[PDB]
């Protein structure tokens, strides 16, 4: 782009560029970079090229500065340990800015919205000016050009993330497609503007914990959809700092999707092939910490079935001209929870994460490997553990060796079951959509919606045990992620039924988490969930394998393959109690009335009425 006009030499940052050229950038990309460099005052500007030489130089830089350690047991794997105040995506510090609040959340009838957190433009201006001026002093501003989706896909969109964290650059190279080829594809096109700072200008005003810069008291993750901007300050972690993932590919993208006729969803995508050589793609929305990654990478127990992974967390979907709902994974890697990952629960993740992977907040073994609760693989006599708090650790310490939200960040092209169409620009045709969460009582293993409207209500009605327990509402697994008013999002989903030629997927709801009276899981889950997927497959083919109930279709007796599982308390796992469901519909009704209020579509109110009526006839 061109040099800004100057009476002095205070606006052109060319002398501080240590990789790339401001003159090579598209005009509007130059203006974004240089305007924010003026505000944030970085010492240098590094324009990322996405090369393997860059990446290795970056990793070396962080290793020299003690920001990450090499895991010498594996091939090109690394470990970062954070400040314990900065360990997760933080919804209480996450906002969306629009002129009118109702564009962002429905105005609730009686209570405070739980469907988003609106901030006015003027309050955001104050917050921005209290944070960003001078915030990169003494640091490098990295410029990360990235594509969400295969480079060129009709469904793909480009962002530019400015950050002062080399951890963010390395993680974005895995999680997105990053570098010079993205700038060449973008040209003078539109892009999402992503600004990120850890909020710790040098010299440091406050103590640095574990070599991990953050500013918990000023953390703020903001989204300005009308300006196509995402501005995040004070956290270096996950969905707060890797701005392509939740901030772009769910919050900004769900609003662009509403504007443009598509969907952006917190869904895995998988391909499943049966023993008769037929393959189908499924999408599934479960809340965080409710097993999407385990399902997306399943190793099925049933012989002759195969599952392949297209993505594990975000889906972008659009009807094509033929009426098929086509989906892409806009991500380029998996940002998976590490604890609980074992050969029993996710053997294909175990395979994937031993090369080219960055781990955050797991334990390190003395021979340079990784450990966490639930890994279920013993260490040789002699090998010791350093916990994620950087302290010698043993099991008699009561605290976990890994933080419960610790992650791996691994390339998708390495997974041994990555689907052969996972980067197809046309996307994959979705034939079923699965909702679900953690329900210890009342909700059976699987049911099928009665109609598309009923299915949209079942997404709306989702609830899940918080991870005393509380049963939270998390409609469509999107509660922390709606880019705009949920009522309008329901209308958008309902409207897909009115598109001529639309081939609507079947909608299901699952529950892996039902417990008996003693608190034991009724269903063994994991790869045995292949039995539930086989039933859903047959359903999509029209098999006569369902029985009607008040909450939807369930498997007929004998319809699930439970060979090898004769031991299961089938009475309890599939049972439907009038008393539980009368209470459930009352909670659903109270939630939708308060939280969606004047923006609740008629058709969702009608499905609530019909479910109440069907339960009343039990
Ligand atoms: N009982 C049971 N637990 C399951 C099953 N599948 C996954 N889990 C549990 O789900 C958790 C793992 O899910 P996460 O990786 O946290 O879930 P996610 O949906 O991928 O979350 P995000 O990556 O945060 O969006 C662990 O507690 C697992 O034991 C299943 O079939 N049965
Ligand atoms: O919280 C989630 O749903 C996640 O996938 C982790 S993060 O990307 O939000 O950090
Ligand atoms: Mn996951
Ligand atoms: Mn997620
Ligand atoms: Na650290």
């Amino acid at each position: 782009g061109s040099m800004p006009p100057q009476l002095h030499n205070g606006l052109d940052f060319s002398a501080k560029v240590i990789q790339g050229s401001l003159d090579s950038l598209p005009q509007e990309v130059r203006k974004f970079v240089e305007g924010n460099a003026q505000l944030c005052q970085p010492e240098y500007i590094h324009i990322c090229d996405g090369s393997e030489e860059e990446y290795g130089r970056l990793l070396a830089h962080m290793q020299e500065e003690g920001v990450i350690r090499k895991l010498k047991k594996y091939d090109n794997c690394w470990l970062a340990l954070t400040d314990p105040r900065d360990v997760a995506r933080i919804e209480s510090k996450t906002v969306i800015i629009t002129q009118e609040q109702r564009d962002t959340v429905p105005i609730p009838k009686s209570g405070q919205s739980q469907l988003g957190r609106w901030m006015s433009e003027e309050d955001f201006e104050k917050a921005f000016n209290a944070r960003f001026p001078g915030c990169m002093k003494g640091r490098t501003m990295y410029v990360i050009p990235f594509s969400m989706g295969p480079l060129g896909s009709p469904l793909a969109k480009i962002g530019i993330e400015l950050t002062d964290s080399p951890y963010v650059v390395a993680s974005m190279r895995i999680m997105t497609r990053m570098g010079t080829s993205v700038l060449e594809a973008l040209g003078d096109g539109e892009f999402i503007k992503c600004l990120h700072s850890v909020g710790c200008p040098l010299p440091l005003k406050k103590p640095l914990v574990n070599n991990w810069a953050c500013n918990p008291e000023l953390t703020l993750i903001a989204h300005l959809p009308d300006r196509r901007e995402i501005i995040s300050f004070g956290s270096g972690y996950g969905g707060n700092s890797l701005l392509g993932k939740k901030c772009f590919a769910l919050r900004i993208a769900s609003r662009l999707a509403k504007e443009e006729g598509w969907l952006a969803e917190h869904m895995l995508i998988l391909g499943i092939t049966n023993p008769e050589g037929k393959k189908k793609y499924l999408a599934a929305a479960f809340p965080s910490a409710c097993g999407k990654t385990n399902l997306a990478m399943m190793n099925p127990t049933l012989p002759g079935w195969k599952v392949e992974c297209v993505g594990d967390d975000i889906a972008w979907m659009k009807f094509d001209a033929q009426g098929n709902l086509r989906a892409i994974n806009p991500e380029n890697g998996f940002f998976g929870v590490a604890p609980g990952t074992s050969v029993k629960t996710n053997p294909n993740a175990i395979k994937t994460i031993q090369k080219n992977t960055i781990f955050t907040n797991v334990a390190e073994t003395s021979d340079g490997g990784v450990y966490w609760e639930g890994i279920d693989e013993p260490l040789a006599p002699g090998v010791t553990i350093t916990s994620w708090k950087n302290k010698e650790w043993r099991p008699q310490d009561e605290e976990p060796c890994a933080h419960p939200n610790s992650r791996f960040c691994t390339p998708a092209s390495q997974c041994p079951i990555i689907d052969p169409a996972w980067e197809s620009p046309e996307g994959v045709p979705i034939e079923g959509i699965i909702f679900g969460g953690r329900r210890p009582a009342g909700v059976p293993l699987v049911y099928e919606a009665l109609s598309w409207q009923h299915g949209v209500f079942v997404g709306a009605a989702m609830r899940s045990e918080a991870t005393g327990k509380v049963i939270m509402h998390d409609p469509f697994a999107m509660r922390p992620f709606f880019g705009y008013n949920f009522g309008k999002y329901l209308a958008h989903w309902l409207s897909m039924a009115h598109r001529p030629a639309a081939k609507l997927p079947k909608i299901f709801h699952v529950n892996w988490f039902r417990k008996d009276k003693n608190g034991k899981f009724l269903w063994p889950g994991f790869g045995e969930n292949s039995r539930v997927l086989e039933w859903m497959f047959g359903r999509i083919e029209g098999e006569d394998s369902a029985k009607l109930t008040p909450i939807g279709y369930v498997p007929k007796e004998d319809a699930l393959n439970l060979k090898g599982l004769g031991d299961v308390n089938v009475e309890e796992l599939f049972g439907i109690s009038k008393e539980f469901w009368e209470k459930e519909v009352e909670e659903i009704d109270k939630y939708l009335e308060d939280q969606v209020n004047a923006d609740l579509p008629y058709e969702i109110e009608r499905e609530l009425r019909a479910l109440k009526q069907r339960i009343s006839q039990m």
